[PDB]
């Protein structure tokens, strides 16, 4: 007997093992100042209790985290956020209490942020003066009833700010205390589907747009001072309703949600302007709804989702990213303000203001990305003033790179009075030039809050990328004038998450590795101004510094001739010759890479606990995995739960050969979300390989998941019958084991993303087919698991399931 | 040692095939009809419901001079909707009756015209029965109404007419002409909180009332026809969301569910009148309300338990209950007391002044208790002959055991000024109150048990436990002379009987522990001058019939109270061996599991447990039914606290008497109240019960309804000790830290005991760091209807005991 057996602990024993195991700066703002301190870094951070507004003093060495707010409890009673704010917190996966974000205006020193019920503000820097003690944070009153969501200061005038209240755009004035509503879409459950300024469910969940309104950066002076706001109008009437249990479990009630199924209708959408004029006293004189001369649905037919939007820096154009329903055709459009006429009741009136719109004014479709895989929504779009602009683009080569583009704004001339339906490419601009600023078998980061910082003086664009290796994020500088020598600025051996000064003199880097915890360091760009590309990142100061054996990154190749990366958590105190029981950790879906060179000890602590007890833990980024360019991701197209398991097994057999200690007779597939889907999919296809499976929040019916995600990867149901049925674990329950203790199902009862239905439908089908199952519900938890108590029970149940049942 | 019996360990495949091997409705709802032919071969025709598939309308012939043929009334016909799926109001009415049988569950019948009316298919149907021989096509009744037509009833005064609820309003129609008139206007969910003719949730779930209107038996001469009905308003009653059966649709349904301590609905009695002419057309209609408001006349009344009319049509009647369910009264309501309802207070006051001073509410009977009022069906008004009112009434409160009393109350007209509003706080004098039955036993009056009163012979036939609590028997006693009670059904068996209107025959659905049921038709024969002593002679039979019956036993407790039990022996027992034991439990009020009737249909899984060598013990402890109010009252305000002692007491007695109980391997298990006591067993007696498999448990009494919880446990404001003491969710710290000791089973669609109870239990288990196993039933409410689920339920149960006991 050369097989290693784990110590079988009692339940109190396992509880103490988990309890024993469990016993950073972000959102930076560089403001320059002559005393000892050159800059001030404002930021959000959580010291050794809750997240809050902090600052450090950059001198001329570890920086102190100075408190900016005075004895301020930003989090509510216990931590009970409002119904909308906690869903806003689930969409961003914000699992920290306190001030999650803040708006800032660098000229005035105005900070604006949510906390408890109301909004708050405090003034610091510039014309007010720098505090050297915690400031009293001032409340802003309202006579709006409910919560005030999505605060943003007016860029053109710091006296004004905006917010959503009851699904409508509001505008207020900090100084005078005045409020004014601008949209009137919302008056009710089904009875009020109308909404303005909001990003609807799918847009938040699947497209990562959490706002639906955009201030104009500049103010015009017609004929008073006018301030415009671009905003998405939304109409969720024909979108199917679904009921999900309230966290008020004692109430025994649910919430209506406009949840689009794959195939079913997405909300009807439009962009609208909201103007308003002000005087010297700062009072709102007049307000106006404006809409597009022709309807949004006819100017841009076959457009389903507004991915992104904003303005140009001059305010001469609003813009948006448009997507088609299959998400294979993206467009960038300029919408000039003169194309918007005041929304009016009368047929006689609506043509008068239409006639008044110039023939020269039109929508100019600047850029258009096309593919056979799918469009990923890349954030990067920097228009220069006058059209020249920087854009990220993956479709062209198959890898996300920066291009510089010049578009020709030639006015064809249009009869805006008489009703107009366009041809195929009616608005496409001539692309004058398109320069490849970056190129290669690697990617520029443009999603999940990655961004470029463009310095106009030097003609350099700063960006993050995988140029050295997929395992590491790094900061790179390149010229957009001359696409030439890219210079790496972050030191190798680590993965960096950086943020730049607006002056381009300092920068912060939050960085880590597999073997080392995270650090947050401030680096000064030094070197003469003769050649600005090649300024050395001089280490200036440190914000943060620094049982557990870390895992080892490794790599292998397939019979199809391609690199897949993996990770191994080595069994603690390993004897060569002994073979250990193996927990294969899984996710395997798109938008995720688990195998990279960064510290895993915080989020994936349980994997090291597993390791501490004797388990081999293996992670494999198979085809579909993120960071490897479009074709690598595209391997899943209309075949989810098919390609993934075969390279999960390939990575496990490889691990058996490279390392000495795997027992392939005792392997356990486990993952949450997509991982749970794959766990269930592993036990269907490879029961010979996987003795047990712990599947958590799986999708069992693809039909029951939404438009945005599903249709991007698996097409519409009517177009992909085979793939929907092949990849839906609930329709293949006949192929789950007849042996009990081989499948443990986990699901959150409040899960608003992947609904409990999937499990409820899997069990329904398991019972029908006559199949044993174990199940664990989390009654107070949604897609993730926030409450510690719940988390501990999960981990204790995990160790007990593997202990008793992953055997022989 | 080798004394411990170890059950054969089977694979999950093995268990499924054992369970599959296990599984491999009787006549009811009788109607006697005399043939009216002196020279013909048949004396009677029995009409009834039954199976071969679907529960369809059948009939048998009773010859004058032996199995009877089950003749079908309908021409093939399909009563069940395709794939066996009913609408909302049909399915949630079947759950309240626990109707788990396909097809026609009930019919109305009119014995003058031979007119049958029944809710079949997704509509209404009718047929007439000269007397047919071969089947007939039942005619579908047309309608322009949108939704389901619920609660169909023939108008007793005129078989041309009938009624139904439609969108929670009362409608009247005519099977001859086809004309349809709506009578009430309460409705157009949440937005529509009013309703008329409808029995609300708690009225159905906890009070055994399903109809909310009552035809007047006579018509007064055009001719007019009255209908009594409960007008109801659920605005102030809390709303809760329960998952629809359309799981694929992922929507809940809103119920009006009054949790304990919350408001019940505002209620009232109202009349609905409509005149007709010689050609059958409805001429006019009229809403009518009580001349004084309902809440001022009969204050402190919370639930309308039962209602109807006297046979003459003179007085309507109702049984009223107070919120703590300790005070019941039977009120007479003459039609005179109700006036045309109008918004014009001057037009209404013209009607108010018009109602005479003599007309009045007469509170006839009244029942006071310090335990609780159980709602009993039996109330028979005799016809008023020779200002006063004689009637028969069942009454548990007087002695503590339910017995028939003949009562005469004085209806002395007081005199009231109905025009000017007043507020009292009607009590009739009782002229006499004779006990017709007495003793330490009981007359059956809940759950559709009834008397049959023959006025020609002055006798009252009834169902009771006079001989033994283990058997229901048919008795006859005179109501003139409270004398000799003669038994008509033979001992050894429990019986479910039903009488002829001419009192010459009866059917008896009867059975025993040892023997499967039979439905036998008997004839009452003997001299007519001595009617009490008719010998019941066997006339004919309509039905006859791996199993091993249990044996009933009794033991006494430390307090000297006699508790009955059942035990299933392990099959092919070897004296010496000590077997692992499954204590099957219910333990709540309103149920008796231990009696002398067949168990093998409903409780086959207990024999299946026995077939694999498990001991199965069942004990009816204090709080259980059929033994009078004292015995039930042992629970009052102490649920979860008394029950397990008797259960453990019966379990120790069982290990003594029978030599085969290994007390080291006892598993407690039950559904509903049973699963609650299973959890309470694992908390209070963990040394005694190694595992608990608890199904559909109430884990927070504070979350269960008004009707049930308040009756036994009081309002939470008055009993915070007992609520907390008996809520298993608050005592989770005391549950085991060892895994494999607690399996939780619950129906996801449960609209009675909500899945919340399980949900909230797991929450508290997770907080305490306690292990559990769980199984959901996605397409199941409180009971497990679907075969596949039940099989899965049984395979889990066996595997769980096998692995972990
Ligand atoms: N719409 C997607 C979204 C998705 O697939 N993702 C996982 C979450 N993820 C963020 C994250 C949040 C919280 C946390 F703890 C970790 C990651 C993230 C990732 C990288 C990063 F830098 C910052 C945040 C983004 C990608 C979905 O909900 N499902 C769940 C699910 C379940 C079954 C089948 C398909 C899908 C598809
Ligand atoms: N309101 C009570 C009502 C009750 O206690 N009863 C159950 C229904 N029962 C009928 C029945 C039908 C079919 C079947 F399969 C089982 C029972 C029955 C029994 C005998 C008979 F002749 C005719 C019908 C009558 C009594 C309740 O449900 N809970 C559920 C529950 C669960 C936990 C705690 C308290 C309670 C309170």
């Amino acid at each position: 007997a050369a097989r290693f057996q784990v110590q079988k602990h009692s339940w109190d024993g396992l509880r103490s093992i988990i309890h024993g195991s469990r016993k950073a700066p972000h959102d930076f703002q560089f403001v320059q100042k002559s005393g000892p301190h050159s800059h001030r870094l404002y930021y959000l951070g959580m010291p050794y209790r809750e997240n809050s507004l902090l600052y450090s003093e950059i001198p001329k060495l570890l920086l102190s985290w100075k408190q900016m707010l005075d004895h301020f409890q930003a989090t509510p009673h216990h931590g009970v956020y409002s119904r909308e704010e906690e869903l806003l917190r689930e969409r961003k996966r914000l699992g920290v209490f306190g001030i999650t974000s803040y708006d800032f205006h660098s000229e005035s020193g105005l900070f604006l942020f949510q906390a408890s019920n109301s909004l708050f503000h405090c003034r610091d820097g510039g014309k007010n003066g720098f505090m050297v003690s915690p400031m009293k944070p001032l409340e802003i009153k309202t006579q709006c009833s409910g919560p005030r969501m999505d605060p943003k200061i007016c860029p053109a005038d710091p006296a004004f700010f905006s917010f959503i209240n009851n699904s409508d755009l509001w505008v207020a004035n900090i100084e005078t205390g005045e409020e004014r509503r601008l949209t009137f879409c919302h008056q009710n459950v089904l009875d009020d589907p109308k909404s303005a300024g909001v990003a609807t469910f799918v847009i938040q969940e699947e497209f990562d747009r959490f706002t639906g309104y955009w201030w104009c950066p500049t103010a015009s002076w017609e004929g008073l001072k006018t301030l415009r706001i671009l905003y998405e109008e939304v109409d969720e009437s024909e979108v199917e309703v679904i009921h999900v249990p309230s966290p008020a479990l004692e109430e025994r009630k649910t919430d209506s949600y406009r949840y689009p199924r794959t195939g079913s209708k997405n909300p009807k959408i439009a962009l609208k302007l909201a103007e308003f004029q002000t005087d010297s006293q700062g009072k709102i004189v007049s307000t106006q709804e404006k809409e597009l001369v022709q309807p949004f649905s006819s100017l841009f037919p076959k457009v389903e989702y507004i991915a992104r939007a904003g303005w140009t820096r001059d305010g001469k154009y609003a813009w948006a990213m448009f997507l088609d329903r299959p998400q294979q055709w993206l467009q960038l459009v300029l919408l000039p303000p003169a194309l918007f006429i005041p929304s009016t009741e009368n047929e006689e009136q609506r043509l008068a203001s239409a006639r008044a719109v110039p023939r020269n004014v039109q929508p100019y479709v600047v850029y258009e990305e096309v593919t056979n895989v799918w469009i990923n929504v890349h954030d990067i779009f920097y228009p220069f003033p006058q059209l020249c602009f920087l854009r990220a683009n993956e479709c062209k080569t198959g890898f996300c790179h920066l291009y510089k583009v010049t578009a020709v704004l030639k006015s064809q001339g249009y009869d805006w009075s008489e009703p107009f339906s366009p041809g195929e490419d009616e608005f496409k601009c001539p692309i004058k030039e398109e320069i490849a600023l970056t190129s290669g078998e690697w990617e520029v980061l443009a999603r999940h809050g990655s961004k470029i910082w463009v310095n106009e003086e030097t003609k350099l664009v700063y960006f993050q990328g995988t140029k050295d290796t997929p395992l590491e994020h790094h900061l790179y500088v390149v010229s957009y004038e001359a696409a030439g020598e890219i210079v790496r600025l972050t030191t190798p051996g680590f993965s960096h998450s950086c943020s730049m000064s607006q002056n381009f003199d300092m920068f912060v880097s939050h960085y880590s590795s597999v073997s080392t915890p995270p650090c947050v360091h401030v680096y000064k760009l030094s070197g003469p101004d003769d050649d600005p590309l090649h300024k050395q990142p001089r280490f200036w100061a440190s914000m943060m510094e620094a049982d557990y054996v870390p895992p080892e990154i490794f790599h292998f190749h397939t019979r199809s001739d391609v690199r897949l990366y993996g990770m191994i958590y080595k069994p603690h105190a390993l004897q060569p010759g002994k073979k250990h029981p193996t927990v294969l950790f899984v996710y395997g879906g798109p938008q995720v890479q688990l195998v990279n060179n960064s510290f895993k000890g915080i989020k994936y602590l349980r994997l090291n606990t597993l390791a501490s007890l004797g388990y081999a833990v293996v992670v494999i980024d198979g085809r579909g995995s993120c960071q490897r360019g479009l074709r690598f991701e595209g391997a899943l197209k209309n075949q989810m739960g098919q390609v993934e398991i075969e390279d999960q097994v390939e990575g496990l057999q490889f691990v058996a050969e490279k390392y000495g200690f795997i027992d392939l007779s005792r392997v356990a597939i486990h993952g949450w979300s997509y991982g749970g889907f794959l766990s269930l999919m592993g036990l269907i296809h490879k029961p010979q390989v996987f003795k047990v499976a712990i599947a958590g929040a799986p999708v069992t019916v693809w039909m029951a998941y939404d438009t945005g995600y599903t249709e991007r990867y698996m097409d519409v149901p009517e177009n992909n019958q085979h793939g929907y049925e092949a990849g839906s674990v609930a329709l293949h329950v006949e192929k789950l084991p007849n042996e009990p203790n081989r499948l443990l199902i986990l699901h959150g009862f409040l899960d608003e993303n992947v609904h409990f239905f999937h499990t409820n439908f899997l069990v329904s089908q398991l019972i029908r087919a006559g199949k044993p199952y174990q199940l664990q519900i989390y009654p107070n938890e949604r897609h993730s698991i926030r409450c510690p108590e719940s988390g501990e029970h999960y981990e204790v149940t995990l160790l007990h399931f593997l202990q008793e049942y992953l055997h022989h």
